[PDB]
């Protein structure tokens, strides 16, 4: 299948991401949201990927953590 290649301008795919719900739907003029309703879309960029693979660099989150354990063994006495 042949393909040509013309003049490209500066191209920048977004889309809106939800909060309620956090479900990101195609489109950058809708104001609704499909999944649960919310009335707000936030706008979020996206990078594309050869494969075809969406990134969203979010802001870091507290991810506390616990303490580790340990494991032991016993064995016989005599006889
Ligand atoms: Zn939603």
């Amino acid at each position: 299948g042949s393909s040509g290649s013309s003049g490209v301008r500066e191209a920048r795919s977004y889309i809106l991401r939800c909060h309620g719900c956090f479900k990101t739907t195609s489109d950058m003029n809708r104001v609704f949201c499909g999944h649960c309703g919310n009335k707000t879309l936030k706008k979020v960029s996206v990078t594309i990927n050869d494969d075809g693979t969406l990134h969203m660099h979010f802001s870091r989150n507290p991810k506390v953590l616990n303490p580790r354990g340990l494991r032991y063994s016993s064995g016989p006495s005599s006889g």
